[PDB]
């Protein structure tokens, strides 16, 4: 049995960030990875999604070209061109990630790890055993898909993994779900020319976001040509002569339910959540606790129920974002190898951007969460809605909406929510201010930058 | 003589903001304006410049269209199209500004104001007299141009005012100066297809900015096809058969000076600073102090040397930016009509964006200013330079550079400087954090947003 100071199972965002910081602190560390270094972020997530988002953004600016004084463009998009370049960039990052590990003197162990039944926690990979006093599980997640028993033909649909294998633009797309991936993917496909429907169980997308965002985002999808099918769910999927036929039930409250078939569908995309990757770890051999979905249960320091075993990232099922996995991983390394007993990630005030069109930025509490926490007499909100001056000269319009949620007599800024051109790059600095405990006076006494969209946040009344 | 509570001379950014807030507090207020409401910002400054900047940005994205999978566009720009739409938008804002005053019950007095020799401060407009216990001078500035005695033919050149009257794209442009307007205008003209030279007295533009910015911006202009003529100055300008001929002297240190003529110039643009608009006010009749350039001297509360007379904005010659004029104007109104004796604008940590390509954002101290203030053993800087992932798939590249200047053991963040895609909308929230006295720990303990350019500011090492 080979002993290390730190053994990390999974070479994605959280595992790599933790292993790298531990190694800097002198730990002899090893990372086990069964597939590609960089994990979801690099291979089938953040990075290739952002490339496609930039592509979809080009398409929108193509629409405004004539408005801005140029000749209009015909613009038949070639999916194969950008796909090849996107894959090449992913390959470059895979190589960079490997180099980063080698330079940090971290051993890479290739294969699938599972725990053994040995007294002290030990893993096996390809018949060889490894142990350490500290073992991090950072195995991430995978897309959730319906069971064929519940939805016949569900396996004819793809997930976000399959989206990145597509080699041509689907003519007709149906996306099912109402969260991050559904919104981003519908925006990409629609902007690039697919006839796109988004099928959602209720009346709005992103229902866990502030109501102003959920409402505005649903409107913006419609305005961009996405057909939003409300109160609708898939009943069955059949392979026909010319693509898939999707049977759906629409059940609007106060009406009779109605069944419709959607013919000639080229791509059906399930975007209904993620499930943790823990089934094949043999967690039961050590009695590591999981919830009913398979997430590893941790305390505020990322400890599992077993001494010397930790978990970070998507596998724990909380705030499923690349930078959260990285920050939790790094804080854990400082606790273990720098002996900072109080080193942990604060899960409050995590900012997030949804790469819709226009993009959404949010940090902190929604108006409803604030009312629940502080009481309705203690919450004040300020908001504005305007058309960005980019569109002063265009026939196409998008809106910018911004809301600030303040609490108590001082009007501490407890939440900021916005959607609009530029909001993807606008949010980070406001999130620092929110984290520091800014009040509305702190915003108001900062001098504006003009003419920008961002200055509206410091001049709310 | 008609008496008011508050009389504001000039209906630009500072005067309008002050008059509006005073009126909200109950003051009976009047604004005197000789030309168009909205002043420089609306008519010949911020707003029409931003429209042209958005146009120049479209041109850049046209260049990357084929890289992103679309067919390339020929793209002969039509200047007349965007000019007409830009003027129409300006007209809309003029009407909105007028309505805003009427709704606030502020009287508009049309004409040119001058002080009279009356005991108590009194103005005259078109032969009628007005007085108030509080009179704000907010008359702004105008472009500086060389004297014909110093540069023969200088009057053949135009200024930024003239730029907004152009009805066609000049084929060949020479811009003289090395500050904000020179950089922005050269970027606009060059992106839209003019053969553009920028003539500067030293080796870099924006020399009062942090050295990392001055260096990077000069490089980016060159990379974008602007010819930067260093150590060069105009000696004479002559009208020829086919445009202007510009005689210049280039005097590189350590070399012999050399004279060159630039033939066939269509547009020569003087962008060499601004001068205050005070000559025709009859300031001498009350002994209001000015400096040698004509700026009205004020104290930290915007008081002139004469009781009951104040000045804000570009006329005072300090931090010549629209939001500074607005903030100083509003703070003054609260001091006078809400009796907040301590109400004043803090001129430290004012943020600014230069709309170059890519845009620049800066707030706080440059590295040199920090070293001077705190001492060299007390200043630490962190910086990064990277190619934004927008360009991962393009043949054209721009850079993103970011620098954080920290002071003392706590590493208080005393300056942030950056240039790069998106930096125009990124800066405002970091400026709030800087204003609140953030340390580098405050940045580092904010969770990043991925994938963005803005997250690099919270992950510097
Ligand atoms: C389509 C999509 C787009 C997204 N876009 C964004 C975004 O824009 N911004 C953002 O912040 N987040 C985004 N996310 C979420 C983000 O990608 C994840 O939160 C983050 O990647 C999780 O990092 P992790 O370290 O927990 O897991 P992963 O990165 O998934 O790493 C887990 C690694 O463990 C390996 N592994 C699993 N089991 C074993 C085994 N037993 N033995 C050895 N190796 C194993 C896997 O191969 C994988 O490489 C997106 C997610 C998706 C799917
Ligand atoms: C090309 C250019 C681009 C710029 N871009 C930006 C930018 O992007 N962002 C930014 O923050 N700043 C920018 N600025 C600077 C900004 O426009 C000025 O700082 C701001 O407009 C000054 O406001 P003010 O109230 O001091 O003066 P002004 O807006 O100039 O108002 C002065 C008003 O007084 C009137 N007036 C003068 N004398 C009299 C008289 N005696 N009687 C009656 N009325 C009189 C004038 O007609 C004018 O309307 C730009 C400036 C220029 C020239
Ligand atoms: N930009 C970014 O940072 C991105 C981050 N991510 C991360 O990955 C996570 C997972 O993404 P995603 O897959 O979109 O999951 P989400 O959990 O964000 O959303 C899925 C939504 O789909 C709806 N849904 C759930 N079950 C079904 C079903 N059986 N049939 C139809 N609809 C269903 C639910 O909404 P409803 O109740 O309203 O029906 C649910 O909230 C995200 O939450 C995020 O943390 C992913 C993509 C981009
Ligand atoms: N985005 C924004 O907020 C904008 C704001 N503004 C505001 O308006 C102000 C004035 O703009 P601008 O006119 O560019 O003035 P600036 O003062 O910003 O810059 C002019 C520069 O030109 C050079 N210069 C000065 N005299 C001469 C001369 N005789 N011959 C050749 N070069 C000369 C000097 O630099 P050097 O010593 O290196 O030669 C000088 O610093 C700005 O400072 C800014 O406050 C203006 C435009 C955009």
């Amino acid at each position: 049995v080979a002993s290390y100071d730190y053994l990390v199972i999974g070479g994605g965002s959280g595992g790599l960030a933790s292993a790298r910081r531990a190694a800097e602190l002198g730990a002899r560390a090893a990372v086990v990875e069964s597939h590609k270094l960089g994990g979801t972020c690099v291979n089938v997530g953040c990075v290739p999604k952002k490339v496609m988002w930039n592509t979809a953004v080009h398409s929108e600016f193509m629409h405004d070209h004539a408005d801005y004084g140029f000749p209009s463009c015909e613009g038949k998009f070639n999916w194969r061109v950008i796909k090849e370049k996107r894959d090449a960039y992913v390959s470059r990052l895979n190589a960079i990630y490997q180099n980063n590990l080698t330079k940090s003197h971290i051993e890479i162990i290739r294969g699938h790890a599972a725990f053994t039944s040995d007294p002290k926690p030990t893993i096996e990979v390809s018949g060889k055993k490894y142990t350490a006093p500290h073992i991090l599980i950072a195995t991430g997640g995978m897309p959730s898909t319906p069971h064929e028993s519940q939805i016949p033909g569900a396996s004819l649909g793809i997930t976000s993994d399959g989206f990145f294998q597509l080699e041509e633009l689907p003519g007709r797309s149906v996306i099912v779900g109402a969260g991050y991936i559904a919104v981003e993917m519908a925006g990409i496909l629609s902007a690039l020319g697919s006839k796109t429907s988004l099928m959602i169980r209720h009346d709005k997308v992103l229902r866990s976001f502030d109501s102003m965002i959920s409402t505005n985002c649903t409107e913006e999808l419609e305005n961009a040509g996405v057909e939003v099918l409300k109160f609708s769910q898939v009943k069955e999927v059949k392979k026909t002569l010319s693509g898939l036929e999707v049977s759906m039930v629409t059940a609007v409250p106060g009406r009779l339910p109605v069944m419709t078939m959607i013919p000639d569908v080229d791509c059906l995309l399930w975007a209904i959540g993620r499930v943790p990757n823990t089934k094949d770890l043999s967690l039961n051999k050590l009695g590591i606790q999981t919830d009913d979905k398979g997430h590893i249960i941790v305390d505020e320091f990322q400890n599992t129920n077993v001494k010397g075993i930790y978990a970070v990232g998507d596998v724990c099922g909380k705030a499923l974002l690349t930078p959260v996995a990285i920050a939790a991983g790094r804080k854990l390394a400082h606790r273990l190898f720098e002996y900072k007993e109080d080193s942990k990630l604060d899960y409050n005030n995590i900012p997030t951007v949804v790469f819709s069109h226009p993009p959404i930025g949010t940090v902190g509490l929604t108006e409803d969460e604030a009312i629940h926490k502080y009481g309705i007499e203690n919450v004040k909100t300020y908001s504005t809605s305007f058309t960005p001056m980019y569109h002063a000269v265009t026939k196409r319009k998008t809106k910018c909406v911004m809301k600030m949620v303040c609490a108590n007599k001082e009007e501490k800024v407890v939440g900021i929510h916005m959607q609009g051109l530029g909001c993807d790059e606008m949010l980070q600095g406001f999130a620092v201010a929110v984290k520091m405990g800014a009040t509305k006076a702190d915003f108001d006494n900062t001098v504006a930058i003009h003419p920008t969209s961002s200055e509206e946040l410091v001049t709310l009344r």
